[PDB]
């Protein structure tokens, strides 16, 4: 990077840098160091430790669910990164953009072999699987869905991006937390599918190699905010919104020795002062965009996303249980319904209790004009709750979703 | 006229007026009929009316805590108003202005004696009370705060003005009434103290009269801001907020009869048309201001509510049980902390549950400075809840208060 | 064991009867032995003994939910009864009709005290309650409904009429215990109300004596049906229906010494083995007619009712754990949603699971004609279910309910 | 599009005509359009796109085990004609009637070969199976029970015979539709014997031709119904009955582009709107008549079977997941059982729960009288459950059969 360490698309990486970081989490993973991979897993859930690291109930942690959500994750990706270079990972931890229609699956994570066999190695490709230590298992993904190279009426019109592109269109920092914590969620899911240890489980993707990867890009998107927001005039690192858990701390980041052998997050745990990234943690992006499109490309889209009438269902999120993922229809007066979104709440046990203190907007604007109905028209929404498991879930006492209208 | 009735304070009541008035809920307290008084008494809340007068399982009936909240109640009024119409009535009814602080408590429902001119007579109050029949018990009042009669650091500057002030300077509907509803809270409690039987109980508070003597002044003032966002240019009508509720028949008034004799308000139980006042229930208000500046004097008020940076704590409220009231203060690092504000919800064991989707804020500006605190200064908030009764209720589980801080 | 008994009206009794019947229960409150009160109260549900009596995995003895159910309970009534009269009892138990409105509460059961009157002494009346045992617990109960009284669109025809009058209607034994115990149902609900140890909970209930009384009245209908079907050209004592399980042993009047010390009821275990009531059992009633009309006038009304076009919903009841009471409204394309009726089950945690092998119907034909509607035209149809402690019951997974239409 | 059609049997079928669809579906087979074999397929369950066709959790879009059924399954041999005339055909696709013992295997669809012959030349005839690329797998076949063409204990009644034309003798659209259903799964079974991908699984069986084949003889039967009902009197069209699904729009016929290019299959997806075919759907039939026999002759014959004392089994059926096979004997008191029927159902992973409101009836008056038995002499009454692949099923929770008896 500057010196800064530059964190790249997992794909446009070099054979050498893709070595590094093969040996490096390979060491890594079997660091039995404080601040070895195996109890940096213990951060993000199980095993939990953080009410304190053993006091009485032990919640897990990792600020899910709240505002001061991107500067817990935030930390933990470097978390992570001021430790592969422990390992020599010549390079900053890689992001694999999922915001993108991609066709075949990223070779840097996928293979379960590589043959270092023009040098001297021929194994595993670490950042393809880890063994969940304690819950004595094995992450195994369930893609299952690789239809994560799906949709685009338009072709760059894809799920992720109108879920960030929304996001970023926030400028409120929080408003456009909950919309971009729910996009986190997605590959939570679309890799641990229907399996038990795997990403799409609070409890256990911490486990698995790809999570780094993917906040890495989240990590990216929340960078690719402040970036906007500077070019809109507003302090990058402001917060004004929440300011009573951004001074909070951030566990177990905040927890020191011999739990965290970090210095930087420790000294970095009040979420207030992790915004400014490059500053407190010297790393950066290669490119901070969004699918191509400069940062007044995206600016400039977005306001061209307000030239027009849009209609928005909210979603009033209080989750709680295991990970669940909701579809959601417009069905019209004589029951005509068309599937209309998606989105996915990741979960588990020990999660702490949570409930956005907003609405969660959901764009329909489009099926709308599909089906010809209108913001002056009869149509009522209909949502289906469903576990990481065929088990249909009740959507009963769940607050019904309302029906903005944003004209102009 | 002829297709209109007028609403004047209370305190501008002609003996003319009042007179007019003081025989007809008379009259009306004695209709035995399905739009007299007892009857027009239930639609708010018990005894319960509302999935249907037959069902098994039945909640109030009244909207609360929901975007849809005033045009009920403002659909109430009309209720009552087209009763007294039917009884000999020559105007509309009057609003107990609340905002400015009061001297004393007016007389037109204070003294419970009405002699006066013409018929010679000398006999009960009607506006000073009725009494609930189907519960052989009868209605009361218990202004244990009666001190609302005047406070005001810097003289008009009161209470609920800050209050229904804060909720004018808003022009999203949705955002005005979560706070345009808690002011209209207060009196419910200023009124009813803690008498299980009176304006303090979501149950039984619609039977005495100042209930629509107050309900008026909200309905008024609400009145206020389409008027007052016509001045900032939206349409007064229109509301593009919760429409999936903005559309849902408000009952009893949607069941006709014999529930709801009452035909101009069946043909609207649509939120949706009871916007527009003046037209379907042809009924004015003599004027339309708040305290003294018109609409134009407010805008051009609150404009420099905004020239200064503020500080609001906002609140989450799952509200539900029975009624009950809630104060905050600020506590410093060390211990020792300053009241804050307070705010209080009306809540019937018998009312259909509700949370709002969207925060409560609440300015604690000055106070926070005026303990030489800035917006970023090390501070806790503690709260306090205790019903109507006197049992203080655990917060364990409320969802602690954010700490929104504001430009400009 | 010698002699008949002819079961009155609850009514209708002379104190020399009620006497009898007062003094006999209340000797039989106190009879410790295996055919006392407490344990004659065993045999419905709670404590349960049920395949066997000393089993790891025990339910309620009861019949229910199945076509054997009219007999079980018949067995029963005849297993109090004998037990009546072996302490004194001269009389047959009677029968609260309720298919009539009962503006007041039978004093039969309803007094607090009894005065022997035929010899003048204060007892505490024995049927109007009783302690249970081995829950360590006493009945209660609850009139909820004693709305009950309030019926009759058009008089006599209230809830419970509409409902036997077409249970009888039907010519297939089968098709016709659907309604005959749906119907047995309501008295269950409308005496226990919200009570746990009550008549509305399928383990306490037999231990209230009104039981006794309500399945004495729904006796009186079976035996009525019974008529009308002789009349109708049909052997009562056979059935061309079920016969899979009209030979299976009833349980536990079939286990005998030492868990039914009653001859009669044990040798006469089998269903087919007791239709012909009198013959078997010694008993009859003063009259068999609902309403007071003839088994021929029956015959007429109902013909008289296969005139018109009718409509019906259709329900698959299954059982859920717990006595539930569920009414169905009938909503329009439109939004406006209609209560059309309601019924309610008899559940319990120690329940055998059991499924209708056919729907419950119930006519909506009027409801639709008061809301211009008819079978041809569209309309929806939704349902509510609320447990006797109020709580929502999930109705996601209930099959929705078909909508029929008889011709004739 | 233009013109009617008339279905043949699939033996007096003219080579001429049959060279139509020989060549057509070769050509649809290699149609990869939305409307293409391969595609179309892909309507009736694997790949599944049913309740939405991106949806989390989704299901084979046919409707099994529901009132629903007949039409859903006419709908689709619909869908597949209009395909093969796309494609050139120009005759209405054949049925392979098996009422009639088949004393062989037509031709038609067994030729592993054809020759044009009217051109003569070697293609294979794709009317023999086809390829399920989705799956990477290849229909198979099994003709287990060609043992199908053994019947007859008394001539032409064979299985299907009594099966059948029971069903027909029902005049409730609903108690029908029972057998009619379980009927239509006999063919299913008996073409796919053990194979997984074949006929009796309901994921692949609509990928092997037959299946259109048989489906088309199946609806024959609806339609020979539907006259014997017109000839019974009624309006063939309506149904009084099942009201509430008969209007629920059928997936994905309903969806449009792009999974259904089809428009007729489309705007008739509601069942009510599909059961006049000929006018609907432009298609008709060479003979409606079951074994050859007159609409009139069969209203004959079967009240001349309302003319003894009958008496059959009671089913209830609900549905594993997986086909399955059961077959019911019926044991004496002695000990000594003897086959008394079977029947199977057409399960599958894939499949959305379903139960029928009544029960599946299935004589058994013969075999008891040969046994010197009848409904009131005692006897009992066995199943045995297997799957196609050899595998007991448990019928430990099957509620268990119920016998009935049917006078006249
Ligand atoms: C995976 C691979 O490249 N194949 C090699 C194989 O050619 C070789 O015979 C062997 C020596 O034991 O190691 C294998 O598994
Ligand atoms: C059996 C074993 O150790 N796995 C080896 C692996 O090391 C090597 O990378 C690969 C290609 O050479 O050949 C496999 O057979
Ligand atoms: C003369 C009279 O009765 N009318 C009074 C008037 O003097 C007073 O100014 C007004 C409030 O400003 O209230 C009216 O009722
Ligand atoms: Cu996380
Ligand atoms: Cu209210
Ligand atoms: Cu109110
Ligand atoms: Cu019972
Ligand atoms: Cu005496
Ligand atoms: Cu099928
Ligand atoms: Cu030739």
């Amino acid at each position: 990077g500057h010196r800064n360490l530059v964190r790249k698309s997992v794909r446009n990486l070099s054979p050498a840098e893709r070595a590094s970081l093969v040996a490096a989490l390979k060491s890594l993973q079997e660091d039995s160091s404080a601040d070895g991979f195996q109890s940096l897993a213990s951060f993000h859930a199980q095993p939990p430790l953080c009410p304190a690291p053993a006091a009485n109930k032990a919640f897990a942690c990792c600020v899910h669910g709240m505002a001061t959500f991107p500067e817990w994750h935030r930390l933990y990706t470097v978390q992570f990164e001021d430790a592969l270079r422990r390992h020599g990972s010549v390079v900053g931890i890689p992001y694999w953009d999922t915001v993108v229609p991609q066709e075949d699956l990223p070779a840097f994570f996928n293979d379960e072999i590589w043959d270092d066999a023009l040098f001297h190695a021929n194994f595993t490709n670490p950042f393809n699987g880890a063994d969940i230590d304690f819950n004595h298992q094995k992450i195994a993904r369930d893609i299952n869905v690789d239809k994560l190279a799906k949709e685009g009426p338009k072709g760059y019109d894809t799920w992720s991006f109108k879920q960030y592109i929304y996001a970023l269109e926030q400028e409120d920092y929080c408003d456009f937390e909950v919309q971009f914590e729910i996009a986190h969620n997605a590959i939570h899911a679309w890799v641990g599918g229907t399996e038990e240890y795997s990403m799409g489980h609070l409890h256990y993707a911490s486990y698995d190699p790809v999570f780094i990867l993917h906040h890495s890009n989240t990590d990216r998107l929340f960078a690719l905010w402040q970036e906007l927001q500077k070019f809109r005039g507003h302090d990058p690192n402001e917060v004004n919104c929440a300011l009573e858990m951004m001074r909070e701390p951030l566990k177990p980041f905040s927890f020191g020795a011999p739990y965290n052998l970090n210095p930087t997050t420790k000294e970095h745990s009040k979420p207030e002062d992790t915004f400014d990234y490059k500053g407190h943690f010297h790393y950066e992006y290669d490119h901070l965009e969004l699918q191509g499109m400069n940062v007044q490309r995206l600016h400039d889209y977005i306001n061209q996303q307000k030239e027009a009438d849009r209609v928005f269902a909210g979603f009033l999120l209080e989750g709680i249980g295991t990970s669940a993922h909701l579809d959601f229809s417009i069905c019209a007066i004589d029951g005509e319904c068309t599937h209309a979104g998606y989105f996915d709440v990741l979960g588990g046990s020990l999660e702490t209790p949570w409930q956005f203190d907003r609405l969660y907007k959901y764009e329909i604007t489009d099926v709308l004009e599909s089906k010809g109905l209108d913001v002056h028209d009869v149509f009522d929404i209909k949502i289906t709750q469903t576990s990481w498991d065929n088990e249909d879930i009740s959507t009963d006492r769940f607050p019904p979703p309302s029906v903005i209208y944003v004209p102009k």
